[PDB]
Order: C-alpha cells, then structure tokens, then sequence
C-alpha cells in the first residue's frame, strides 16, 4: 500500500505488539480524517510520524479480549486513552488528538493516578517544538497534583475511569502540534476535603500570569461571582462543580484558561444561565449562539460548560457547551447533525458529513453503533464565529 | 575484587562508556565514604546500586581530553555535574550526591540550559520511592523556569559553565534517599531584567504552603527585611544576591524553604551579621555558634555562601548556614585545618581520622598535592541538634 | 527488609510492572537458594543484582489471570519462561537459572516463535561479561533457526507451548555467569519434512570445531551408531527422538556439545540400555552409576530426557545424564523420595536439610500440597567428578 | 521547509545530538539522491523515516571537532561510519546506504572490533522487514568473529580504521530495503595465524547451502583453482588477499556469495587476469566488459575485486572491480565520468551526472575537493549488462 498511514508502517514497524495495535486500530483513520481535512501530503507524513514516534508509545497497552490492563482510561469506551476530534467551521475542518499518556506503572501501587506520563511527553514534545511552554503545566501540576499516598486515597473513593489527574490534548493546526492539557481538581477535593470552587480559585490566583494581568483579574472576579451561588460551598462532589481546569501549553500570556463545569443536569432554563452567565451577556452575538445551541439540543457522562480566559481581556465570552453522545445511535447523530449543518448554512459540511463518517470508520455500521460519537462541543465566538467540535472514539469505530 | 563497588560492577556492567568511565572515576570513593561513615553493607549495596541505575545515566558524557560535551557544568573544576559531600555531627557522619542530571540535547538549541533532565530524575525517583514528593519541585520550576527562546537569550548572557537552572541532591539519610533541588534566578533575572530579590519573594510568596501558613509568611517576612538593604534592588548581578532556592522533594509542609546568597566579601564583622541576621538574633546558641563560625575562618575562586532555611510551622529565623569555599586551597592544608578546628569543637575521633580517611576517601590521586578536591565547607548551629559541618568534595578531581 | 533481594528492590524499583510482578514471584526463593547454597552476601549481591538487570526484562509479561501473553513458554507449567534449578554434589550445590528471552513481538506475525530475544540477552551478556562467547550459538543459529515465513508454518504444526527455537541456562558458578543455549530440532524438522536425526547430525557435523577435532567426531561417531537403530529414520515427531542441541557459550573448543533424547517410556531396561550406550560401556564407574539411576528410579506428563554430552579433545562417550519427569506427582512425596536416595547416595546432610530448606524456598505457597513445583531431576555420574542431581523448579508455581 | 527530509526533522525530532548532527550532515543529501534518482514521494518519505528511526541510532557519535569518539570507521575520510552509493544502468539509478552499525561500548576493551553492533541493527529489520534472513550473517558470524581477547590481541596488530569484523549495506530498491553484510577475514587470520585462503574457503564450504548444492561447490572448486596460486599459502597478510565475504540478508539458497579480493597493485595485466579469472573467461560478453574497464581507468586504499556466486549456477562470471578514488580532484573525477558515459552512450547519464553532483553536495566546492567520490566499482553481466557503482562520503560532501 502507498498511503501515508501504510508507508510509515512499512518505514518503522513498532517497537512492541502493544503500539502495532494501536497503530491498527487507529492510524488508518486518522490519515482519512487528515485527508478528508484537506491537510497536504508533506502535512499527513508528519502528523502520521509524529504520531507514531510520540503518541503510540505513551498509549500503553491495547485493551482487548484477554489483556485487562492496570490502568483503565475514561476517554473511552472500551478504555483506550485516546479520542480524535474534529473543529468545524463553514469553510475548514482541523483535527485534533486526545490522550492520556500512560506511565508504566500507571494504576498500580507505585502510580494510582497515572501522575507522570503527560510531563514526559510534554518534555519531549518540549525538544521537539520551540513553541512548547510547561510553565502552565508544572504550575497547575503543582497546585492540583497529589503525593502517591494521596494518590492511593483518591483510587478508593473514585470509580477505575476517574483515577485520573490530567489529560493531554494536541491540535493538528498550521502546520504545527499545539497541546493543551486539564487538570483533574476532584482528587485534590476528595483527599484533602477542599471545596472545588476554592482550590479552583487557589490554583489559578497563584498564577504569575493573574498577578501580572489586571483584565484577567477582571474577568476571573465576574466568573467567580457568577459560578459561587451555583457550585458548592462545602466539600462534596455535589454537580453542578468546577471539575477541570485546562490550560494551552505555550507563553502563559498568550494561554487560554479554562474552567469546566460538569453537570448531570441540562435543560433550557440552564442551558440559558449557563450560556448568558446568568443574564450577564445579552448582546446579539450571545443571543445568535445561543439560538445555535438550542437549535442543536433541539434537532438532536455529564455534559460540560467550559468558560474560557485570556490575559488582556476582562470581559467574558460564552461557554463552550459539551453534550454527551454515548448511547446514541451514531446514524441518527449522522442525519441530525446534517440537519443542524443545514441550519448554519454550512451546506458543504452537510452534503459530506454521513459519507465522510463511513469512510473515518469502515470496520463499523454506523447505523448500528452507538459509541462511536462520544462528544460534541458547540461554540459561538465574537471574532471567529459558530464552531462544533466532534469527539470519536476511535477505537470503538475501528474494532 | 569483592567490595560492593566492584561486585556492582561485575553484576551489571554499563549501557555505554561514558558510564563506564563515570563509575570508574567515582563508585570506589563512594563505596569508601559509604563505609567511613559505618553504613552497613546491605546499605552500602542499596546506595551503590541505586547510584548505577539512577545516577550514572543522568550524569551524561564524562569530560575528558579529546572528548568535550556539549554541557559543561558548574558544579565541579572539570565540567563535572557531580560532587559528593559528607555532613558530620557529634554522632554521625551522613553522605549525599550532589548533581545535575544532564538531558541528551542539553546545551544545544533545542534544551540551552539543561531544563529537563533533573524533573525527568525526580519522575523516576517518584515511582521509585513512596515519600518523594514533586509538588514544590513543579512550583519552582514554573517561577523561574524558562521557555526555550528565553533559554537561548540567557546562554548570551552567562558563562558556560552557569548555563543552568537547576540542579539536585540526594541525601543518602537513614536507609532512605532523599531529594532536594535548587532553583537559579539568575537567568530569570537577567532575561526578564528583573532584579533577583524581587523574583525570588515573588516566586516565594506564590507557593500554595505561603497561602496557607503564617509561621513561613512570618519568617520571610524578617528575611526580607534583613536582606532588602543588602541585596542590590536594581538588576545587577552583584554580591551579595539571591543566587538560588531551595526546596525538599518532600511533603510541601515538611519542605525546608532555602535561600541562598552568594558573595566574595566576608571578615569577622560580615559574618556577624549574617548570622545574626544584623542583631536580630542574640541568644546563647546563636553567639556560641558565631563564635564556632568566626574560629573556623580564622582557622582557614568562588563565592561565599549563606542559606536561610525555613520550615512550615516555623514563624522565627534561625542562623543560616555559612558556605566557605575552598577551590584553589591546597587540599592537604585543609586537612590540616579540618583537624584543627575539629579538636577545638572537641571531636577528637573526627580529628584523628580525618586525614587518613580523606587519603582512603580518593586513593587514585595524592590529596596532598591538589587544590581542587575540597571544594566548599559548610557549618551550622542548631539549637534542636547541635552543630555540623558539610564537606562537599569534586570526586572526579580526586580520582582523575 | 534487609535481605538482598528486599534491598535491591529498595535501591532499583522496576521500569515496569510485569518486571515488579516477576521479582514479587521469583527474587525472594532466588535470594533463599542462593544463601542455602553457601553463596558469599556479595555474590548473593552480584546474582540478584544481575538477575534485576538482565533477566527481568528478558522474562517478558507475566502471565496472570486477566492478562495473557501472545507468547506462552513450555518451561513452566503457568507458561513463564523461567526454572531454577540446584546442581547438587558431594561438596557443593551451585544453583542455575533457565529461561527464554522474549522479545517484544514474540508471538506474533513479525517474531512467531521468539527467535531474536536469546541472542539479544547473549549480546548483552558479551559486553557484561569477558569469558562469553557467541559464535556456537551463532552457529546452530543458523542451522537450526528459520525465517518468517518458515516460523508462520510450525506455529500451524506447533501446540502453543512449543512455538520455540532456543532458551538459555546460566550457571551461577564460582562468582562467575556462565551462559548455556539449547536449541529445538523440531521446528526445522517439521518445515522442512527432514528426520530429526538427520539434520540434528547435520548441523553438527558443518561445526568449525567438528572439522578441527577428530576426537569429537569420534565421539560423534559412536553416538549416532548408538542413536540410529533407536530413534526415528522417518520424518517423524516420535520417541525417542534428538530434540534439542545444547552448547555452552564459551570458547568452541572448551565447549561441551550436547545431544537431547526425549521419551516417554522408560523401564530399567531402557534406563540401562541409555546408560551403558546399548552395552558400548561395561567399566565399573559406568555400573555403579546405573546402580544409583535404577535406585532412583525404584525410589520415584513430560518426557523423560538423555543427555549426551561431549566434549572437544574426548573421543569416547561417557553415560549420558537421564532426567525425570516429576510434573504432575505430589512434591512432598518428592521432598520424601529424595531424602529417602540421598540417605542411600550416603549424602546424610543433605538428607536432613532438603525438606526443611523446600519449604523455606518457597514460603508463600505449601509445597506439601503442590504437584507442579518440581520439573525435573537430571541425574549423572562421572568418573572424575562423581555423582550429581540437577533439580529443576517452577519457581513462580512456587510462589503464586 | 517541506521536504521530506525536513518534514521528519519537524515530525520527530532528535533523541540526542549526535543522531540530530548526523540528519544535519546526510539526510538532505539523501533525500536529493532519491529525488535524482525518480523515486518517488511516498518512497523518500519511507527511506528517509527507516533512516530516521534505525540509521541515525545505528551511527553512534558524530566525529567533529573537539569530540574525538571511541571508534573510528575506516568507511569514510573523516572516520565516519557512512558512506551512500548509487548503481548507475543506462535506464536507472538505486541508491544504496553502506554503514557500520556502532555499539555503545565499540573501540573499548568490551568491544575491541565493534562486534555486536551490526547484528543487532540486524535483528530489528527481521522484525521490520518479512524477507530478511539472517541464517548466512549468522553462519559467517560464527566462523569469522573473535571472543573479547582475541579482538583485544587483534586490534594491537591492525590500524584503528580496521578495527572491524563485518559492515552493513543496504540497497533502496523495489520500493524494500535489502541488506547485505561483509565480514572482515584478516582479524581472525591475524589472531590464528590461518591463511586468509584457508579460512575463507573452509567457511564457505561449511555453509549448508554449498553442501546442498552442486552447481555452487562446481564454481567455487574453479574460483578456488584459480586463486590458489595468486593469494599466500602462508598466513601473512601480503596482498592480493582474500579480505572481505559477503552475502545478502535473504533465503540462502538466492544469495549471492561474494568473495573479495584487495590489492594494492593494478596495472593493465593484472586486471586482464582477474576480469578473464586468469583466461578462464574469453567470451565475447566477458571481453566487452573488459574493454569498458580498461577505458574507464584510461579516461580516469587498495584496488577490490569482488567475485559473485549464486547457487544454482556452476559456471563464474567476471568480477566487479573496484578503484578508489580518494586524493583524485572531484570535479575532474566527474568529468572523466561524464566521458566514460558518453564513451558507454548512457548519453542521459553523460548530461545531468555534474549538475547533479553539485545538488548532491551543495555545501561544498567539488572542484576543490579530493574525498567526495571514495570508490567506482565496475561491472558487466550477462544477464543485466554493464552497471556502476559510485560511492561518496557523504560526511565529506557536507561539512
Ligand atoms: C467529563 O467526563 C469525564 O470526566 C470523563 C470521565 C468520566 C467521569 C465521570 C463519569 O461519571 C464518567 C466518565 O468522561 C469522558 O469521556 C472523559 O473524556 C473523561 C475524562 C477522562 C480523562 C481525564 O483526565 C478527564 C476527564
Ligand atoms: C577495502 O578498503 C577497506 O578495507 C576499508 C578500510 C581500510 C583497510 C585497509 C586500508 O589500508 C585502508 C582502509 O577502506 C574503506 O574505504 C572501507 O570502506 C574499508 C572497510 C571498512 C569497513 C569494513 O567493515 C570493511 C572495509
Ligand atoms: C476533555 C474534554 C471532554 C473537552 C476539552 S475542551 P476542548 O479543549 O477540546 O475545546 P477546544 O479545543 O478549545 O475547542
Ligand atoms: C549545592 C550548594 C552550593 C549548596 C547546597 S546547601 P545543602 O542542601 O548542602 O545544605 P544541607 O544539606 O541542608 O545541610
Ligand atoms: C532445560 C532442560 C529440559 C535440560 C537442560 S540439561 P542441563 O544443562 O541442565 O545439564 P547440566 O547443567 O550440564 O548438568
Ligand atoms: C564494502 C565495499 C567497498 C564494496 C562492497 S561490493 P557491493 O556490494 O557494494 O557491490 P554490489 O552492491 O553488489 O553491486
């Protein structure tokens, strides 16, 4: 074969039986995505090679019939740690990897939380690109990570797919590998009886970037007053609750901070406060967005709100909105999503979407799965307009 | 041979040569400071082996003629990223490595100032050990860190052998090992044009123990209030400074909080005043320690050092800990002088084995004939544990 | 734990948890072998310590409930790829390890019957240690070793257990590692549709060494004379037949070449028939030896084994060494019998310790109640050395 | 940049200096080669990322300036262990890479010759790639290599750019690496004062494939026949010897078995007696061959000659004659081959081999330099015709 996922195979082979799976399971679509993105044929090589050499490895074991590994990931519904996802717009599509790295003790004795694989391959992504910044990282590691004994706490009162404390992601865009990374603050919570609100707000009021930028403060201070009377005050894992905080991996100043809300909860009325900050923005563009929003809960795990921050800027946007999928059969998901394309007027996204879906996922009927689709995320931003993003669980679409 | 260095290396043999040559230069001294400080044997075998799995592969090329690594380090004359040192008391002699774990694009454009080899170490350490702890570690890191454009700007600005931003040591305590890192300022400092005083309390005064204890806020409060007049307020990197921080890969509340100054100025009335933190201080332990402290300069190139040591919980300074240094003095009159100022402590065992045991420490090389082999001194008074002396030596000078 | 297999443990951790999981299930008997063996500290140091480096990460995943390998090994009976055995004579008792070297892909389309792993370990064993020598093995690797397409067809002709071209041995003798290989004949001979003991000769006979020394094709000589009345002349899997060839890994000329019979049927008859070579040898040494084997054998599933073995410069055949098969039989009936022949051996201390010292090899199972722990036993005499028993443990069915 | 020696560069990056140093010094270099040579895009990307990931580790230190390593390679001018060649046919040009793998401890006491190197670079191409063999490399392994004192006594009698045992090559073609390997006969003619003769012919005549095969053992009794009386008796190494075996990594009953003879002397009759093996040889096909020989080194380190054998055929062919060129001016060297091609009508060749010589090694002069081009070999076939084979250091033609 002469396709890039193909070539690479043949150029590399794999290190172990673990990673020839992965690759199996994983690479063939994730050359069709970048196809199908209209990413160019020098920019398939190097995302495939980047995978391959950086991403197979921290992958760890291949979860199958007869391999139960240690350490079980929530990514996923067969608890692979690995989602790909796709940012649309009316007139480009980028792709993007979502992972944990998996350490190799990870959810044994010496490593309950897979603490340390994410900064490894941060560290070598560190050498590898020039643009890579770990100060966000190692501060929020710092404020939120926990010793091995709390680690050990924290597993007896979590489920196997919350042993977490961080997760990776990498936008496939421009040309380059951009990562980003959240931070798990509910194990922090449940082993030091900390309110999630506080530590939240501990952690990021400690950043030298919030004592340097005054609109950041600005914003942070109106967030803070909106979220309060909606999350806990005490201790508990009571949802609505400020679950994680992510951070992008380059300059701090340059660095988008997010607060993520999980929530079981989700009907009009919320989706509104949520959407507004509880009446706070009611100009034309949030009001458009939220029409969008609506529309998409209409025509179609927590959902999660994810309000984002910037230094420089002291007035607050609207949240990205994160519905669940699971459960849902991936055709109908198919079809309302061409619908809701149709609505935005993204008529080529809509003429191409079922087909293109088929194609990311041979192995599969998808008017028979029901997991394949794990995510979407819907946004509206004053400057770049309506996004969606959509998350797949790779793994369930290839086996 | 059948001594836990030689059988360790029949056992294991090495991954490469620079490995080779690194435990050839460096594994009989530790197995004989091990054994002068009554380690059993069974510990002897857990530090030496610890040593050659963890140590010898972040300690990169060994600097040789013919052979010039990329990375030279500060921490020894040669280039070295190793020193070992012993720290006495009345009752004990305990060992410790001192390092700088040397990543494989260390010195090059893609890692200028080494910043990622020591965290990578202290990764390993964590699985390794239940009681190591990486929360200040990361702290710091992210306070003085550097990006690698800025990491590039620094190189300009420095000598080669201070193209650094942290480095390790590994207390070799109890049956335990245990870690502490060291922070610079100096290239935050001169990349950001931001003076080295206001960077160190600003980084200080952001970790999550800070927010949560008055007793630490208490006492860098007076440290502050001491070393503002005496530290430049401008950029400079003039003496005396806030040259580097130091924390414990521990519990953040159980951490020791260290900052160390350095500077080349030092006579009796100087050393008072450190001390005693200008008068502040005036208690009997803290004047029998400065008399202890003033007897041994009389009794006896790099700067000087003071660390101020802090501790969760603890709202008041002690006296720091006085760093003499000691490259360029001949290693035999050191000798001479250690036991000197021994017998004045009345540690007469201390004195009368000094010599010999210095000679068995490095037995490659004559002791008496070098200048470089004792390369710092420190000394201490604690009132909970009496008083101690720290004897840091460049291994690799005293086995090449 | 202070123990030198608890401290290693201490001073290395593991890279990984298979590796962890193996040491938890194996280190513990190695450290209580050795000591029960009279090994120094410091050898019982250099073996573990060896065995940390080189053979954990040789050994693969470990197989455990929930978690099947692609590559199941015919060594043990949970399908590790690990024995211990003790060699046992008059005045010593030296102890071996037994293994297969997996590699990554062992198992699979890319490496189906583990055929680079072993090598791999004897190239690392090579630059370890100056005494190892590759060139036997790289001989009969490449006589009796196979490509990938030829691997794929005897995995089809293969039970699973048996997917398998080499393993190695190291003998832990005097302070040295003294590595051993065996290859398997029958993947060739089931590819290709050649007799066992046609290509078995056939890879002999092409040796450097058989070229060079007529005393060993002497030797040969009489051995296959032996051999082809007794074993198949057809392209058959059936007893007795040459299933193994086993060198030392040591210089050619000092290594001894062995030829491995398997077979299932065994009587005094036969046991003397294999002995005295079908009556070749008739001299007391060889008549009192078979005196020992039938005791042992009235005194007592796998095959039974016949090692012949032998060396360059020997020109006649020596009695070969006969193994029993003991998988499946109860070993506290074995730990009885074997007090019961060492008494007749007049081996009186061993007698009075072996009980006692199984259990205490294997403290976290009752080895009263197991029928797996015992492989094997290999019994020889030689007229220069005197009579020996080579026991063969599943340690990790000693210890799950 | 997006080429795709630069496109790998970006997508994985370097696991140390001297791996980084040495892609800086040859991967651009050898993806123009690939270029010139109409290989196409998905196949550069495969070279150059099989190069990436088992060649750059396989070099082991970057000799320069102030850092002098343990081993030095006798394969190039600067002691660097590389060398990259091309098979010039009037219609195609395949590029070859020609390496010695280096181990970690090579050139010190636990590893005098580099012994161990080679074959473990070995062992992951036969997990890499279905049709390598390694039953031949290990057949001469163990009739030619040396235990550690042996090696040790070996490298007191030989200068330190012959402290080897076997080297590697590996030929770009067909869209498959193939490798080759050659084994050293003077370390251990050295070491047991054996004639080189002797120990070579008593390998090869312990190979299962010679005892299976009659055509072989008929061609090499007449190789033998006519070597005999040219190489010593004794066991001096005085040329022309017997110094180098080689066969090919595959099924051993298709390898070519090569038989390599240095030698420092070269004039008109002894390449009349080595091409005709002594006037065995008379055909017209044989006698075309020579005459494009003689021409060559009118129109133009010991001189090679190489005799290949295949099992199945009884009857020699002539030799492929190898003449180095190191200290001969490269820009006059490309001149006289520009010559030698018309004078062949390879009239395609003839027009592009200076312009791409230059793109080849645009860093420097090759009208100044006298290392660049290091061996020619010549050879005729019955079969294939007349071909070239043009070795460069390609370190040289970099720095
Ligand atoms: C927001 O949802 C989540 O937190 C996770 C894990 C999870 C958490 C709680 C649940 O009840 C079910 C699943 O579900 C996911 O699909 C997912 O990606 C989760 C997750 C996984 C890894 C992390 O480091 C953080 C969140
Ligand atoms: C035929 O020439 C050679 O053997 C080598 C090494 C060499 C050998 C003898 C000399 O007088 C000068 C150089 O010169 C080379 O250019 C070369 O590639 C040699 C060589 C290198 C590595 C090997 O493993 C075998 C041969
Ligand atoms: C971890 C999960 C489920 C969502 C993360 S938010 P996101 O970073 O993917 O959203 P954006 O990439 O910022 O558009
Ligand atoms: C490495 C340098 C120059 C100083 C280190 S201060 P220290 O940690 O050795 O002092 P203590 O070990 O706390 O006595
Ligand atoms: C691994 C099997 C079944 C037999 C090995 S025979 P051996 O090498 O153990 O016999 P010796 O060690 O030579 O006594
Ligand atoms: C090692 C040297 C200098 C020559 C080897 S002969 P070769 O294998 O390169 O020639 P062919 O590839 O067979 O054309």
């Amino acid at each position: 074969g002469s396709r890039p996922w193909q070539i690479l195979s043949q150029a590399l082979g794999f290190p172990n039986y673990d990673q020839e799976l992965w690759w199996q399971n994983t690479a063939e679509t994730l050359n069709r995505v970048l196809e199908q993105c209209d990413y160019s044929v020098h920019l398939q090589y190097k995302y495939l090679a980047f995978y391959h050499k950086y991403i197979l490895p921290s992958l760890g074991p291949f979860r199958r019939p007869g391999v139960e590994p240690e350490y079980i990931s929530g990514l996923s519904h067969g608890g692979h740690p690995l989602e790909i996802s796709v940012k649309i717009d009316k007139s480009k599509t980028i792709c993007r990897l979502g992972l944990q790295a998996i350490g190799p003790l990870a959810g044994t004795a010496r490593d309950p939380l897979n603490s340390f694989g994410d900064r490894e391959l941060l560290k070598n992504l560190a050498t590898l690109l020039p643009h890579v910044d770990l100060r966000l990282f190692d501060h929020f590691n710092a404020q939120v990570g926990l010793d091995r004994a709390q680690c050990a706490v924290a597993t007896t009162k979590l489920i196997k797919e919350s042993h977490n404390i961080v997760c990776t992601s990498l936008d496939l865009k421009d040309g380059e590998v951009i990562p980003k990374v959240y931070f798990s603050t509910i194990p922090k919570g449940l082993v030091t009886e900390t309110p999630l609100f506080d530590l939240t707000f501990a952690a990021i009021e400690q950043m030298e970037v919030y004592h340097k930028d005054a609109p950041l403060r600005t914003a942070l201070s109106s967030l803070k007053d909106f979220l309060r009377p909606r999350v806990p005050t005490d201790a508990s894992i009571t949802p609505p609750l400020t679950g994680l905080i992510g951070v992008d991996c380059i300059d701090p100043m340059l660095s988008r901070l997010k607060v993520y809300l999980a929530t079981f909860r989700m009907d009009l009325s919320l989706i509104r406060d949520y959407w507004t900050l509880g009446g706070l923005l009611t100009d034309a563009g949030t009001m458009k967005g939220l029409e969008m929003v609506e529309t998409l809960a209409k025509t179609l795990l927590p959902f999660g709100i994810n309000y984002a921050m910037k230094p420089g800027t002291a007035e607050l946007a609207p949240p990205q909105i994160y519905f669940p999928l699971l459960g849902i059969n991936d055709g109908f998901i198919a079809d309302a999503l061409v619908e809701f394309f149709q609505y935005m007027g993204w008529e080529d996204q809509a003429n191409r979407y079922k087909d293109e879906l088929k194609a990311k996922f041979p192995n599969v009927d998808i008017s028979q799965t029901k997991n394949v689709h794990r995510w979407l995320g819907v946004a509206y931003s004053e400057t770049k307009g309506p996004s969606m993003n959509i998350y797949y669980d790779v793994v369930a679409g290839n086996v």
